[PDB]
């Protein structure tokens, strides 16, 4: 199946619905009023590297001073890819904001420092392939029992607060995923 048809679940964190240049519908945030804090602070800033019709995705966020996450129902077995979108709209030095990302307890991104990787007010995406088959989740070579729901967690450490800007899951493999342009 082609791209928009292959997307099973997608969220614009801290914001309203938005359809991107690829036809992907990022839904209004289901955690509004529930857990964490929404911020539109980035709406004052141009976002580098992102396509300009879609910068609203990176200008809105959900963050928190304690660990928080999203629960995702997955109906059918198959191969999937999770895409996580971020931007640093406040700090402009390394080791100011740093956090881990976990999937059903497995640490899939260790010590994420958005500024260190891309700079200030600039798009950064993480791309995480996975498989759900024979009652198991498989990610980065580790395997555990899958019950029907995936728990995506952003973990509080010592350096400022965990955050996320947007996220989506598509059926397919990594070669099917649109990539951001190369960046120094
Ligand atoms: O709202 C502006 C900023 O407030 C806090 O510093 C948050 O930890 C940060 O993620 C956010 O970008």
């Amino acid at each position: 199946a082609g791209l928009p048809e292959s997307v099973i679940w997608a969220v614009n964190a801290g914001g309203e619905a938005h359809v991107d240049v690829h036809g992907i519908h990022f839904r209004k945030d289901p955690l509004e009023g529930r857990v964490g804090r929404a911020s539109d602070y980035g709406m004052k800033l141009p976002i580098l590297r992102s396509n300009p019709e879609d910068q609203i995705l990176y200008q809105t966020e959900r963050y928190n001073e304690e660990t928080f996450g999203y629960e995702v129902p997955i109906k059918e077995e198959g191969d999937y890819v999770l895409v996580l979108k971020f931007a640093e709209v406040y700090f402009a030095q390394s080791q100011q904001k740093v956090f881990d990302v976990r999937l059903n307890g497995h640490v899939v991104v260790k010590d994420l420092d958005i500024f260190d990787r891309v700079g200030h007010s600039t798009a950064h995406d993480e791309i995480i392939p996975m498989s759900i088959r024979k009652g198991k989740l498989s990610v980065q070579g580790e395997v555990s029992t899958f019950t029907g729901k995936l728990y995506i967690e952003f973990v509080k450490g010592y350096y400022d607060n965990p955050k996320v800007c947007a996220l989506y899951i598509m059926a397919g493999t990594v070669d099917d995923v649109p990539k951001l342009q190369p960046h120094p």
